[PDB]
């Protein structure tokens, strides 16, 4: 489809030339609907120091409703599920379709920095965040230091 | 107000001033480099979106051994800002060092702007809302928003 070709490219250029802090993305050249990013972990949380590679299924669809996300890298994070699926409560409740790519990556580790418990895929995530917060942060890390 | 920690908030405001984060503006005042102004766009695709909004962050004898204060200036129904604007950002209480900058603050203050902690709430009002009936907390904020903002 020429709206993703055309997509794709808005997309990526925009992302590389005012590229928000920490945040790269790399098209697939066999596949431009598959898209790597890398984040790195922001400092001031259990993320800090990784390098956090995900990747973004933009359907036929993009923009009328986001892409799926994926964490490529291990992550114990309230909103990551087993398969590394992402669940962003902003992204499925206020998105538009004037949204692109760049508003997805800052949604996203913009919840690495806050993540939400109620909405979790990882229950023990969600349960040590609002429980036992340095558990929580402990675990975070050592898989940041494994695998970021 | 140690010699040098002022030779780095020195450093750090100016290059934070010249090139802050997308949607953040600083502005000290030549008065008192321990008070710094700042605003900050509400991100879009948040009941926020549209808004500017105004906030104090307020660098104490502590700093950077405690955490600068944060204040909105503009209100705000937001689950962790109270009643006089005070800011309760919950990984700065509990992740906090004294490397984390001033950018690293207000990125994480934006950052709580898009995912807000209803649990941590200082307006109880807000924060269950945003819990129980998400599409009626999103509303009030995006009136407040509208003549605020
Ligand atoms: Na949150």
């Amino acid at each position: 489809p020429p709206h993703i070709i055309r997509l794709v490219y808005k997309e990526v250029t925009t992302l590389t030339a005012d590229p928000p802090d920490g945040i790269k993305v790399f098209p697939n050249e066999e596949d431009l609907t598959d898209l790597q990013v890398t984040i790195e972990g922001p400092e001031g949380t259990p993320y800090a120091g990784g390098l956090f590679r995900m990747k973004l299924l933009l359907g036929k669809d993009f923009p009328a409703s986001p892409p799926k996300g994926y964490f490529l890298t291990k992550i114990f994070h309230p909103n990551v599920g087993a398969n590394g699926e992402i669940c962003v409560n902003v992204l499925k409740r206020d998105w538009t379709a004037e949204l692109g790519i760049r508003h997805v990556l800052l949604t996203i580790k913009a919840l690495l920095i806050h993540p939400n418990p109620e909405s979790a895929l990882n229950e023990e995530a969600g349960r040590l965040l609002l429980e036992n917060y340095e558990e929580y942060a402990a675990r975070a890390r050592l898989l940041t230091e494994i695998h970021g």
